[PDB]
């Protein structure tokens, strides 16, 4: 254990999601931030609800994508955001069906990494926990990663097309990298995760489009 930290290890990580054919990697990315946060404040932490987000937040596109900033405001306007248990997730956009007894957290509000800047996500992982970020996943190798610290300078920065959320940082074999969870289920990658490229002008766009929600 180098200069690094790893928040699977620390409770502050639910499991390994699976979003379906909807287009909700938002929503999951949204949700990891807020349940790390839920842990940091707290100290107990609690699969909070998608399906809840994808059917709720109207300025967001349901299935089909979505913002993780938009996402904390709408929790926080709302006044909070359901549990798994109480909204559990369907893969396709409902009627929003929100019930506050089965609120699970709240937060005031989020705020948003200099974009670009991997010191200061860096940062943020280390200070505030987990990151909901965008990357450009777009390219074959990335989806048939499967171990190592993934590296592609095909990565366009500029189309970021999947959410996905920054439990920690390190380093492997001399390659520093991100720890990232991403919503294929754990059967994609490495158990879910994949060690993205750290420090490597910004890789895929990993500090492009960074955001977690404050409690
Ligand atoms: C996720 N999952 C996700 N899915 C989509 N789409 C739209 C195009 N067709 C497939 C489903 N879109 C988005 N948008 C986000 C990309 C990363 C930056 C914030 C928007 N996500």
């Amino acid at each position: 254990a180098p200069d690094s930290v790893d928040y699977r290890k620390k409770g502050y990580v639910t499991p390994v999601k699976n979003q379906g054919q909807c287009g909700s990697c938002w929503a999951f990315s949204s949700v990891g931030a807020l349940e790390g946060q839920l842990k940091k404040k707290t100290g107990k932490l609690l699969n909070l609800s998608p399906q809840n987000l994808v059917d709720c937040v109207s300025e967001n596109d349901g299935c089909g994508g979505g913002y993780m900033t938009n996402a904390f405001q709408y929790v926080q306007k709302n006044r909070g955001i359901d549990s798994e248990d109480a909204y559990p997730y369907v893969g396709q956009e409902e009627s929003c069906m929100y019930n506050p007894t089965g609120k699970a957290a709240k937060c005031r509000g989020y705020r948003e990494i200099p974009e670009g800047n991997e010191k200061a996500l860096k940062r943020a992982v280390a200070r505030v926990g987990p990151v909901s970020v965008a990357i450009d996943a777009s390219l074959t190798s990335f989806q048939f990663y499967s171990k190592g610290v993934y590296y592609d300078e095909s990565c366009n920065s500029d189309n970021l097309n999947h959410a996905v959320l920054a439990v920690g940082y390190g380093i492997q074999k001399g390659n520093k990298h991100w720890i990232i969870k991403n919503s294929w289920g754990e059967n994609w990658g490495n158990k879910g995760y994949i060690l993205m490229a750290r420090n490597k002008n910004n890789a895929c766009g990993i500090a492009n489009l960074a955001s977690f929600p404050k409690m």
